[PDB]
């Protein structure tokens, strides 16, 4: 019998963040052939964690040989690892962790360090601008990424710290929406903030809308290579990128289960990835 | 009998830029040991003609199988390079190329990018600065190193682009001393009090940024080039302000991978390996690898 290991991620289209992360997956699966191992991959909405519930119990009654997910909030992620661990299935977690619940391995950004560093970057470009904004992504009340929350965390604690003067404006953007009457209304009531930044991987949103309405006077600091937001680096409307490496979060997950059932090596289980910035002049030499 | 790949690199001090290339080297053999294959790394003079043409001549009399080499003065090389193909010795360039001698393959970073991006990240610190000054330090007078003089030119053309009326000062330290790198500093910013940011393209910015920390001067920045030691450390005084990373790690072990695959595997190989632009700060170095 083949060894199955159960991946667990968010719901998404094709070419959204994820899709890199699960090319990792599947990399990993080739790489190891010579096991006979398989990635069997479902998805959970991140907005309804009752989603993350009855999609989780499902992979505990596939009886996978090792698991790799993103969690989601602490006490709805709960019931899974308790049971994983009750059952002697090794976990790793992507993106995300709960550090009150160790897995075998995480792989992810520090959201925090993130955050500080996002900051840091920001100031650069608005120097002497009296406010910015930061741009979500909400639904059914939710953020629905630890991440994303964690990394606007360590953002705000970077701006209280070294701009307490400089004011932070929030707009939350609707998940399954228009963005474009929030962007218009947004800017027409703060015309002169000139800098801004999201902690989700959809930049290009806010990119395209100021890259339609020739609106020069404003650029965005995001997060990922999709290809959308790579577009509008190129094009001047996103001034940085930060990248997480997903297709290594994805590979390094399964190459961790494969090194601790398989070849039973010990393993480093707090794995932060970096935090790479990248802009128009050096991401064509970012590999 | 063995597979024998010559490695000569200029002569440096541990925890220099180097020593990570030879970390990457040292790596490579270990995993490829199946194969048995030995890096004999060689050191050389880079501004005693007399010198490189010795060592490089007992290298070429170690008959190798195959050469990774790092240039520093160009000038001296043709009679290494003509001799290397003569004998149908493969051999690769590391760091900078020698465009008037094509090698196997080539590992380190598009000197013209890399100074053009250097130049975007300068101006995002000093955007309203009048004036900017380029710091080097010359053997002999030579800048030796067309990773660095190319860089420069990349840098330039930027500023050109960006910001023409900006002035652009240059503070030459020298190696082959009776001048003291502090005290040619010294004269510079008290002619230039006024500068605020600047930059290098070798990899001891420390020098400069050692300068500062000792003067407890703060009202100037520097940009820097790789992940030495000393280099960290003023990143992470405020000193330095950023440094570019091209994973010396990474070449030294590709050099090496390269020549296996090529002389044992009869592998194809790409010619040009154009190495990341990486930027770090810091709050993302720790987390850099
Ligand atoms: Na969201």
């Amino acid at each position: 019998k083949k060894y199955t290991f159960a991946c667990l991620l968010p719901k998404h289209l094709e070419g959204e963040y994820w899709t890199d992360v699960q090319k990792g997956i599947r990399e990993a699966v080739t790489t190891y052939s010579d096991f006979n191992i398989s990635a069997n991959i479902t998805h959970y909405d991140p907005y309804d964690y009752n989603s993350f519930v009855a999609t989780s119990q499902a992979v505990i009654e596939e009886q996978p040989d090792g698991v790799m997910f993103a969690p989601t909030v602490p006490q709805y992620t709960k019931g899974f690892t308790d049971a994983l661990n009750e059952l002697g299935i090794p976990y790793i977690y992507i993106d995300s962790q709960i550090k009150d619940a160790p897995p075998l391995a995480f792989f992810g950004q520090n959201s925090h360090q993130s955050g500080y560093f996002a900051a840091r970057m920001l100031m650069l470009l608005a120097v002497n601008d009296r406010e910015i904004v930061i741009f979500r992504k909400i639904h059914e009340g939710v953020i629905g990424s630890n991440q994303q929350e964690s990394r606007e965390i360590g953002f705000r604690q970077y701006m209280q710290e070294h701009h307490p003067a400089c004011n932070i404006l929030e707009l939350n953007l609707h998940a399954d929406l228009e963005d474009s009457r929030m962007l218009d209304d947004f800017f027409r009531e703060h015309p002169d903030v000139k800098h801004g930044i999201t902690f989700n991987s959809k930049v290009y949103i806010i990119g395209e809308y100021l890259q339609q309405r020739r609106k020069s006077d404003f650029s965005l600091i995001g997060y990922d290579l999709l290809e959308r937001n790579v577009t509008c680096l190129k094009e001047g409307t996103v001034s940085f990128l930060i990248a997480q490496q997903p297709e290594l979060q994805g590979f390094n997950s399964i190459k961790t289960l494969c090194d601790h059932l398989i070849f039973r090596k010990e393993v480093a289980c707090t794995n932060y990835m970096p935090i790479d910035l990248l802009t128009k002049e050096n991401i064509d030499y970012y590999h």
